[PDB]
C-alpha cells in the first residue's frame, strides 16, 4: 500500500556523469562510451552568450580547452563536436560503467527521474513531467547545467533530457540527447519565457485510478458523460482535452479498478466544479497530473 | 530556482543490495563488508508469525537454510545469527561496493531517502519523514521487506531503517540497522495499530522559509505571536508543540531571509486560522511537513 512520488534508482546514470571544465566555466556531462556529451554553451564566455556563433566559436577551440573529470580522474579529449545544442567530447576512455542504454525524445505529460548533479557529483534525484509548454519544474541552481532526465526499463537507460538553462518565471528548459531543444527555446540570451501552461488531464485521471487502488473512492459518483461534455469542462478549467487515445490508454486501470474511463471523467468534473468539501485524495487538496497511467501501474504493480 | 521533494541519490545503495531466501520466502537484505542484514522474519513460516519463537527457530536453520543472491552471484553463508528483529548473515565474500558507512537511528520528524527493492532487486527512490507516531507513509508492497532509508553526507551512507512490516491502516513499520523497532511495534501477528499522528511543526515552518526564499511572500503578515501563544492554536489543528530547541533551529534559515522565527509562526497561525482564500504556496494548497529545516538549506544552497 502507499503512492509515492517515486524515482528511478539513480546508480547507472551516477557511473556516467563527469565534470566538464573549460576555462572558468564547470558543469557536468554525461561519458557513455568513448563520448562525453554536454551543453555546448560550456564554451561560452558571459559575453558570447548575448550573441554566440557556435560554429565559430567552436573552431577556435582545441582539445586541450577542455578538463574533464571522472570522479578524480582526468579524462582526456581526443576530438570535439557538436551536435544541434550538444558539445560531443571523444575520449582516451570508455565508460566502463557505460548501462544499456537508448536516447528518446519524450512527449509533453510523460515524466522522468533527474539526476540533480553540481561538479560532476550527483546531489539529488527526483521525478518531474515535461509539462505542456515543454519546461519542467525542476529544481537547479547555477552549476547544475549538463544534468539529465531518465527512465529505466529492465536495466536499460533511456536518456530524455540535459538541462541547459532556467527562464525567467524559474522552470527549466532544455534538450533530448541529440541536443535538440524541447519548446521554442533557444541558448542564447533572449528575452524568451515559457507560454502558458495547461493541466495534463490523462496524469490526472491516472491518479484517480490510483487513488481508488489504494482504498480513496468518495469522489466517485452515479453520473456519466460523454467525450464531448466533459471536454467542455476542460475547456473552463484549462484542463487539456481528453482524446480516445487517452480513453484507451486508460482501460487497463478501468479494467483493474471497474470503473468505465468516462464514469471517472465524471468524477473529475465534479471535483472540477465543486471542490473537495474538506476531503483529501492520496492526502492532496490539489488534482496532481505528474503520473502517467504507466506510473501508476508500475507502482501498484501486480497482486 | 524550484523547490522538490529530492531523494539522495540511490547508487551506493544500489550496490548493496541482494536477495535472501529461506524457503518459499524471498526478500532484501543489505550487504555492507561480509554481512548480509535482513529482518528476522524470513525464517518464518505463515504459522510461525501468529506466535514465533525466533531464538529457538534460528537454532534449527543451518547455514544452507539460506540462499542469498546479489545480482546473478550466489554469496555463500558461513554463519548466522541474530540482532534484535534483524539476521545478521555473515558471507564468505567482502561487498567490494560497501560504501563508507554509519548506522544511526533518526528521530521523529526527521526525513530520509528509501530504496524500494523487490527480490534484491532496486525498483525505486523516494522520500519519507519519519512520523510523530513512529511509521512511514511509504510505498511497499509484498516483497519490500529488507529495503533501506538511508541519508547521504560527502560520500558517507547513513542507514536509518529497514522495512519490516505495513500496518492495517496502509503505512509501514520497520526497525534501525541495530534491529530495533521504530515505535511500540512487533515482528508477530497482533491487532497493533499506528497511534495518532500529528503534524511535523518545524517542518511545516522550515518549508515557509523555502517559500520565501522561491518567491512565494504572500502569507507574510504584520502580526506577532508568542510561543506560549502560538501553541494554543498549534493545539487546536494537531501540530507539535513548538520549543525553543525547535526555534534555535530556524535561526539559519531566519537569518537567510531576515523574517524572524516568531514572525514565522505569526504567518503559520493565520494560514492555520484562515486558510490560502485561493492561494498556493510552492505549488501547494497543504502545509507540508516532510521537509525539514537541513533539507531546506540543502536544496536552496549557497549564493
Ligand atoms: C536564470 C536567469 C536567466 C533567466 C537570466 N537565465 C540565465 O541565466 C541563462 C542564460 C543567460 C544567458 C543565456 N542564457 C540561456 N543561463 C542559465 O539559466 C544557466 N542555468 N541553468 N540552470 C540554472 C539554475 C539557476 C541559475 C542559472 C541556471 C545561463 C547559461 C549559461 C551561462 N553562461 C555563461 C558563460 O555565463 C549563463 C547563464
Ligand atoms: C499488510 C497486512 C497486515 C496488516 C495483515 N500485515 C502483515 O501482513 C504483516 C504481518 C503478518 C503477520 C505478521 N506480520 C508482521 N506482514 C507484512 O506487512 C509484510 N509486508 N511488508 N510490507 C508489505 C506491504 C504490503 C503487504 C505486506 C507487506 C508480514 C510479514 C511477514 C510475513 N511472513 C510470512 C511467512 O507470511 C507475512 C506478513
Amino acid at each position: 500500500s502507499g503512492f509515492r512520488k517515486m524515482a528511478f534508482p539513480s546508480g547507472k546514470v551516477e557511473g556516467c556523469m563527469v565534470q566538464v571544465t573549460c576555462g572558468t566555466t564547470t558543469l557536468n556531462g554525461l561519458w557513455l562510451d568513448d563520448t562525453v556529451y554536454c551543453p555546448r554553451h560550456v564554451i561560452c564566455t558571459a559575453e558570447d552568450m548575448l550573441n554566440p556563433n557556435y560554429e565559430d566559436l567552436l573552431i577556435r577551440k582545441s582539445n586541450h580547452s577542455f578538463l574533464v573529470q571522472a570522479g578524480n580522474v582526468q579524462l582526456r579529449v581526443i576530438g570535439h563536436s557538436m551536435q544541434n545544442c550538444l558539445l560531443r567530447l571523444k575520449v582516451d576512455t570508455s565508460n566502463p560503467k557505460t548501462p544499456k542504454y537508448k536516447f528518446v525524445r519524450i512527449q509533453p505529460g510523460q515524466t522522468f527521474s533527474v539526476l540533480a548533479c553540481y561538479n560532476g557529483s550527483p546531489s539529488g534525484v527526483y521525478q518531474c513531467a515535461m509539462r505542456p509548454n515543454h519546461t519542467i519544474k525542476g529544481s537547479f541552481l547555477n552549476g547544475s547545467c549538463g544534468s539529465v532526465g531518465f527512465n529505466i526499463d529492465y536495466d536499460c537507460v533511456s536518456f530524455c533530457y540535459m538541462h541547459h538553462m532556467e527562464l525567467p518565471t524559474g522552470v527549466h528548459a532544455g534538450t533530448d540527447l541529440e541536443g535538440k531543444f524541447y519548446g521554442p527555446f533557444v541558448d542564447r540570451q533572449t528575452a524568451q519565457a515559457a507560454g502558458t501552461d495547461t493541466t495534463i488531464t490523462l496524469n490526472v485521471l491516472a491518479w484517480l485510478y490510483a487513488a481508488v487502488i489504494n482504498g480513496d473512492r468518495w469522489f466517485l459518483n452515479r453520473f456519466t458523460t460523454t467525450l464531448n461534455d466533459f471536454n467542455l469542462v476542460a475547456m473552463k478549467y484549462n484542463y487539456e482535452p481528453l482524446t480516445q487515445d487517452h480513453v484507451d490508454i486508460l482501460g487497463p486501470l478501468s479494467a483493474q479498478t471497474g470503473i468505465a474511463v468516462l464514469d471517472m471523467c465524471a468524477a473529475l468534473k465534479e471535483l472540477l466544479q465543486n471542490g473537495m468539501n474538506g476531503r483529501t485524495i492520496l492526502g492532496s487538496t490539489i488534482l496532481e497530473d505528474e503520473f502517467t497511467p504507466f506510473d501508476v501501474v508500475r507502482q501498484c504493480s501486480g497482486a
